[PDB]
């Protein structure tokens, strides 16, 4: 029932939710940036975005996280992916596409800019999905080093257990960025 | 001791299964690329990988990522056993389309592999029979800067002397 649904069910077998992850990845795929491409997934966590890229036919997929426990789980989820434990400062290879899922929001740190800097020194096509609170900062930074062809609003549910009132909004705002590196 | 010697012994233990570049020459070749700074922490692609010796060697030298392809399914199966940390795949060179820091090949001389190398990688290396030296030099010099064209000898059985003249090419892509 569509590539998004077909991918989603494969992601659900693994140990961003599967629907959102599938949506995000299919966009990159339709842009022509997954299939037959070398891809690197930064801050891979359980590896869902890396496994998804592999499932979509990426020529090669590399993924890293600072947490060894996350990598241990990721490797079992999809062995075909080149998973590694590493700090972003350690990344030094070249890849067609860079994917990341930034946790930071309003407050930016040395690390937050570290991922952006590394992305532009590493890949031609850069994608990010995360909190919409970093929207202004990210757009500014991405547009200063590349062409932002995508800045899309996507809604993420906030469990009621994390809400402070019945009249509060049920779904916060996230943002998807797609950028073409000015460098290579 | 010796980085070259250590790698050589490791590569020799690799299963042949499916003139091959001997472990010594392979180690020598890869160490040159490593010292050029194009293996360690880099994304490497080994074209026509065979039993995967050059791909496994690149992995053992700390490549950040290694991809390798061959049109022979049995070679790829043996390669995967030799070093599972490498992204081995069955494929014709025409199907390759990703970008990598470094392209490594061992041509049995085909412009097909050469064209793909220049389309995909910043650094291009080749090792093979010295008789293809003129052909390859012409092909490489047009789309890149040849910084290495070295004569070396590969150890081979006498059944077919025990040495054959080979040539090593190191090229920097004009592109990228």
């Amino acid at each position: 029932m569509g590539i998004k649904n077909d991918l989603e069910i494969r992601l659900q077998k693994l140990q961003t939710d599967a629907s959102t992850a599938a949506y995000f990845l299919i966009e990159i795929y339709n842009d022509g940036n997954i299939g037959g491409r070398s891809v690197i997934d930064a801050g891979t966590g359980n590896g869902i975005l890396a496994c998804g890229s592999y499932l979509l036919g990426a020529e090669s997929v590399t993924a890293f996280d600072i947490d060894p426990d996350a990598i241990e789980t990721a490797k079992r989820n999809c062995g075909g992916v080149n998973f590694m434990v590493a700090d972003v400062s350690e990344i030094s290879g070249k890849y067609d596409t860079w994917i990341m899922n930034p946790p930071f929001g309003s407050v930016v740190k040395h690390s937050d800019r570290a991922f952006i800097d590394k992305a532009f020194e590493t890949s031609m096509w850069i994608y990010s999905i995360g909190n919409a609170k970093a929207r202004d900062f990210l757009r500014r930074e991405f547009s200063a080093r590349g062409d932002v062809f995508r800045e899309e609003k996507v809604y993420i549910t906030v469990p009621r257990i994390y809400r402070h009132h019945s009249y509060d909004r049920a779904r916060i705002e996230a943002v998807i960025f797609g950028v073409r590196n000015h460098s290579f």
